């Protein structure tokens, strides 16, 4: 499917130790554009995915403090079914990217901004997917809910920028989240 270079946040989520991986099944998957560091802003979908009776994978620019310390130790305790990884890429791009994922999963990315706030999250901003594997260099999902419909229409975006690109170096990384999306169907 798709697979990013951005590995777990914590080795203690594994859950698969025989390939030091984490293996989580039809997960549902929190996009975040923003650092995750208090577990009360996670409450509402930590309620709603354990409601579904689904694990959680968290797609965040970043998950630390209290929250990576909280989310660790209920996971070890077996309190809580989740995975924690740093979004992939940085700035503008990790956003275009995120949103890469999102519409490979049939979810939104919560970011702050306006209506966009994690609190607010609902199961309907969560992506899901068949399968989710992680391990210490890479998350791979598998088979997103995503519509084909939508996945091809953000390829299209993207090769349409392609198009624009003027610089080695950024068709470089436009194409390089084509094959990702295209070949993550």
């Amino acid at each position: 499917g798709m697979q990013f270079d951005r590995g777990y946040l914590s080795p203690y989520f594994i859950n698969k130790p025989e390939t030091g991986a984490v293996e989580l099944e039809s997960p549902f998957i929190l996009l975040a554009d923003k650092k995750i560091s208090n577990i009360r802003e996670m409450l509402p979908v930590l309620e709603a995915v354990a409601k579904a009776g689904k694990p959680l994978l968290i797609i965040a620019e970043d998950v630390e403090g209290e929250a990576l310390a909280t989310l660790v130790v209920n996971t070890m305790r077996g309190i809580v079914k989740v995975a924690a990884v740093k979004a992939p890429g940085f700035g503008d791009r990790r956003k275009a990217m995120l949103q890469d994922i999102a519409t490979l999963t049939g979810g939104t990315v919560i970011s702050e901004e306006i209506g966009m706030e994690l609190e607010k999250a609902t199961l309907e901003d969560l992506g899901q997917a068949k399968r989710v594997v992680i391990n210490k260099d890479t998350t791979t999902i598998i088979d997103g809910v995503g519509e084909e419909a939508a996945i091809q229409g953000r390829v299209a975006q993207i090769r349409q920028q392609i198009e624009e690109a003027t610089s080695d170096y950024d068709r470089e990384k436009l194409q390089e989240r084509v094959a990702k999306l295209a070949g993550g169907v």
